[PDB]
């Protein structure tokens, strides 16, 4: 057995409490050494005659590189020591703890896990669990009151290909008016880009953070929005721009003029004094050569309890969670504190980040809730619209990324197929609705959350920016109804099959060949299988059963399946046909 | 290479600033396995066409099983994106990042450290990097006037020896008579163990934690130590227990008296109602059986204050530094508002916790600067006293500890050889002053604080709880002032040489058989190289030179050693012998 690839940490993604009296201790090896991990434990000051309890941990995964083993340890005391004792394939046994590995138990040592307290118990929002986003981009979506409009607006048509600063006007009015839409979807949350007054066509220059910009409404026409959408199962989650200020802040406005006199001065990371916005953008701004973005010095005890303000008008407003933009460049501290301010003025206002670089740091439970999934991004576009990686691959990067987080983060990310930045994702099939189809068939049944953009549940192509921001289409002969009332049935599917949202993932099949990948995702009893062909020929497949049981196994998009020979289920699948299997319980 | 093996991370131990400028990066491979390591990196939002800057890591030094490179990033934007190339023995290429390993850079991907803050750069109180601290146990320092006493005494001579019962006066007036010893031994800082007001001799159960235990002095005579001290440059830091309270403490005492009227019901966590001294102990303890102390719930906005509001008195009272015991079961959030707290009122305050399993969570610069160093403590154990390891064990142990938390934490950690529950080192030495010598000539150079017990400067040799708390030994007659001399030297070589106190530590030798360890101290030309024969005959070992040079070194304990062979250095050492060798810059 290697040991010098055996890992754990009593930190971290590797040991967090589910419960006060319940911990969770992963484990990692190389792909094949171990073959059975089997915690032994006992509260820490448990005097040596004593017996340790014993709890085995099991195989939950195995990407490229390892294979990834998890158990669950009882402390009713709150507090535990363990030691691993790992077993080989050639029955090697070992004893892995702090010290070292040894095969002698004691000089192994002993992990630790201090004591578990409520408080650090990782807990996101009970709703964030089975909910299904949609992004608006509120400028795209539908203008609903034309006085709003910047001047230049082009005609709203499914011709248009916008440029960089096109206005085609598009305001919360038209959200509230499309709303009845939405809610038939079954939508639970609608997450609006940055929506406040700014400069542009986006809204990421914040000039004034406590009011709705001008081109999209006003504060009652936001509050009619959170209470229409509210009453319909729909939550609200704003875009939280923290990082960098826009050019037109009173504070950035207020050194701009004054200079070094100005109460304000601080605020702002200075070598450009007096600001020279328009000629040499060396003050801290965005990234180099941007003249309109300077950073907001999150440091700053005046700084954070301005946005800690800007916090609070819009959670009076009624909101339920924030997006933290470019969250990764403001400071832990103000992360935390923030976190404090959020969760006592809402118990569940959710604060999910956008970091696209290893985001553990934020998911330790005292940060945000959980973050945007760009790594199921790359996995489903690959696999599904490019073919670049076949199921194997797949699943390595699947397996892989799961287990870059605590479960109460990895259940809750936002798993997105695309957004305002990239190319579409009917684009990213070339045009393929079948492609597409069976990689909506995935996000809608994979952990974490469907975050769907504005458009595709009815067809729209696009490249990136500014191009995915081509006008919605509203006209039902325009619109790919028969994609909707897929979204539709999976969304509903999503929402009765408790498994599909609270329940864990395990791989089931994964051929490179034939290009299968199948999973199970299981709460209790309950087990529902997704059998995906990512292949444009058709193939029958055998697959085992899963570990409880299922002689018999409904099929929920279409009828039965009982096809469990007492080990063997067997089912052919047509091209591109994903099926979502209900044990029946 | 085996790519399992290799680890990094881009936070923790393995990334972190050391201004905001510089992050250094650590990387782990197995031992063995990759000779040159090196950071290809550029800014985060840099583009393409840039080469990204070159940084070799050198190796940091190599534990049991894992090489340690380690390398320094100067990022000047504050954001780094960094791909490793390692480069193996046969001469396999590998880049290493995010992404994972592939022999492409580009399929590598990079790890980020997305921006970097002043407020996250680590930061200790610079006098802690130079301290010699002096561990008190204050019952048996001295007595200094019997109006402390505590009717029960016994004698204060050699002959002495403690069982539990006993008190032997010992009290704060005896430290003020004292401190010219201390001022001519050549401590720093004084640490006293529990002096707050308590019915037992171990004043954990804290009775009253606003006054200093009757027994002991009063706020004036400690206000006056605190003073008397400063003046010869020794500063108090003082233990505190936050984790348990005691049975007779004010707040308890109220549901000992009101059951459920108790407003003080919620700062203890209770299991069987009402306090059961008697009938059985289960209620949330320190331990299983322990009778006096029931758990200070800090997690209580209530109880948090009231600890917080003794931290502002006792500071107040111009006291420079808490060592926090059983700190690793009280809430992140306690220990990290608690530091804000602390560094607020004195910039300078220590903050030292005591966790007795890898501390890694508490050692991040968000919360304590270092604990007790238990690993110095068993691996000197092991070297110098019992024999049970030899010089490439030695190595082993102090490379796998010195490399578990940022190099911050990791020169102001407590460097201890005893304490006042654990047998004295005299006795663990087997008495042999000549093993001591040489593990007192290690303490003084290693990388840490080196924590002196009271007593073994005179020879103190004793056994565990009781005989290791025996008065201290002042009749010059019956005091080891031939040890007292050597140890006073020590403590002048680590103020004098610059990297005694401030460097970084690299291995030089490690030979199994001859049992020599020797290792280099280093900061900008500056290298001090400590020889130590630990076995008991006279060798003669040939060291190959530093990096930055040294042709000539002189040798601090006693005299010129220009055995600089081309490149070897001849060195004939006697038995039980470490030289100083400074290399002159
Ligand atoms: O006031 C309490 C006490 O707090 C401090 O103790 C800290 C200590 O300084 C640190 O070193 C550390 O302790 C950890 C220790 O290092 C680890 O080795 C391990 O401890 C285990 C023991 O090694 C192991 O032997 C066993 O314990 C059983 C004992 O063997 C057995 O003798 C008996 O224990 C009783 C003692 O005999 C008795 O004397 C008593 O202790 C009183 C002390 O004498 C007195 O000085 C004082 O101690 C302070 C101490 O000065 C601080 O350093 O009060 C004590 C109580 O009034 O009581 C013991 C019964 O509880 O029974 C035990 C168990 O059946 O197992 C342990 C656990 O595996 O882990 C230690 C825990 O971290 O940290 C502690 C603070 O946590
Ligand atoms: O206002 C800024 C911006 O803020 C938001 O963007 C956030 C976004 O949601 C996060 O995902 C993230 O960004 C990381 C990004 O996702 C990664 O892809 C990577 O990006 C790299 C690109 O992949 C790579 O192609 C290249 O980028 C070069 C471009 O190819 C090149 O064209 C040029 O980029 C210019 C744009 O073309 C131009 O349109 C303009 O951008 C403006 C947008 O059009 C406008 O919508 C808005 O942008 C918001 C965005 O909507 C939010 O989502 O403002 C933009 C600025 O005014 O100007 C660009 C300037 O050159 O140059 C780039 C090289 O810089 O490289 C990048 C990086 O290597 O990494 C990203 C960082 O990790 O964070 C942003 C917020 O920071």
């Amino acid at each position: 057995m290697l040991l010098e690839a055996i890992f754990h940490e009593a930190k971290g993604s590797y040991a967090y409490p589910i419960s006060e009296t319940q911990l969770r201790v992963r484990l990692r090896a190389k792909k094949g050494d171990v073959v059975r991990c089997e915690v032994l434990y006992a509260d820490r000051y448990a005097s040596p005659e004593e017996e340790l309890a014993h709890a085995l941990a099991g195989k939950a995964g195995s990407d490229e590189r390892f294979d990834y083993f998890e158990a669950l340890l009882e402390c009713s005391t709150k507090r535990v020591k363990y030691v691993f004792l790992l077993t080989g394939p050639q029955g090697e046994a070992v004893y892995f703890g702090e010290t070292g590995f040894s095969a002698e138990r004691s000089k192994a040592g002993v992990f630790q896990y201090a004591y578990i307290h409520r408080s650090e118990v990782f807990t996101t929002p009970e709703w964030a669990k089975e909910a299904v986003i949609y992004q608006i981009f509120p400028e795209r979506f539908a203008n609903g009151d034309p006085s709003n409009d910047p001047p230049g607006t082009e005609q709203w048509a499914k011709d248009a290909r916008p440029r960089h600063d096109s206005f085609y006007g598009g305001d919360l009015k038209g959200v509230i008016d499309r709303l009845p839409y939405l809610e038939e979807l079954g939508v639970t949350a609608l997450y609006f880009t940055p929506i406040f007054a700014s400069p542009s066509h986006h809204k990421y220059d914040t000039a004034d953070y406590l009011a709705i910009d001008p081109q999209f409404g006003d504060l009652p026409t936001f509050r009619r929005l959170v209470d229409e959408a509210h009453r319909r199962g729909i939550k609200i989650i704003l875009d939280a721009v923290f990082n960098h200020a826009g050019d037109q802040f009173f504070a950035f406005r207020d050194v701009l003029q004054k200079g070094e006199q100005s109460r304000y001065k601080d605020w702002f990371f200075i070598e450009d004094f007096p600001v020279s916005k328009t000629s040499r953008t060396n003050y801290e701004t965005f990234a180099v050569q941007v003249p309109a973005m300077p950073k907001l010095r999150t440091e700053n005890p005046e700084v954070k309890e301005y946005l800690f303000d800007v916090a609070r008008f819009w959670m009076e407003q009624g909101i339920d969670g924030w997006r933290l933009d470019v969250a990764n460049e403001v400071d832990h501290a103000f992360w935390r504190e923030f976190r404090r301010l959020v969760k006592s003025l809402n118990p569940d206002a959710l604060i999910v980040g956008a970091i696209w670089h290893d985001a553990s740091g934020w998911l330790m439970g005292d940060q945000f809730d959980s973050v945007m999934n760009y790594l199921f991004r790359e996995s489903v576009i690959r696999f599904f619209a490019t073919g670049e990686i076949h199921a194997e691959r797949f699943d390595a990067e699947l397996t892989r990324a799961r287990m870059l987080y605590p479960e109460q983060a990895a259940q809750g990310l936002w798993n997105l197929l695309d957004s305002h930045d990239t190319e579409r994702f009917l684009t990213s099939c070339g045009g393929n609705e079948a492609k597409f189809r069976l990689a909506v068939l995935f996000q809608m049944t994979y952990l974490g959350t469907p975050l769907i953009y504005y458009g595709d549940e009815i067809g729209m192509a696009g490249a990136t920016d500014p191009d995915c921001r081509r006008p919605m289409i509203w006209e039902e002969k325009e619109q790919n109804r028969g994609l909707f009332e897929f979204y539709k049935e999976l969304i509903r599917l999503r929402h009765r099959l408790a498994s599909l949202t609270r329940g864990n993932v395990r791989s089931w099949h994964a051929d490179k060949q034939a290009n299968l990948y199948a999973f199970v995702r299981t709460v209790q009893d309950q087990h529902v299988g997704v059998v995906l062909n990512n292949r444009g020929e058709k193939q029958t497949v055998l697959l085992q059963v899963p570990e409880s049981g299922g002689k018999t196994w409904l099929d929920c998009l279409t009828g039965e399946e009982v096809h469990g020979k007492q080990g063997q289920l067997k089912l052919t699948l047509r091209p591109y046909q994903g099926m979502i299997l209900w044990n029946g319980r």
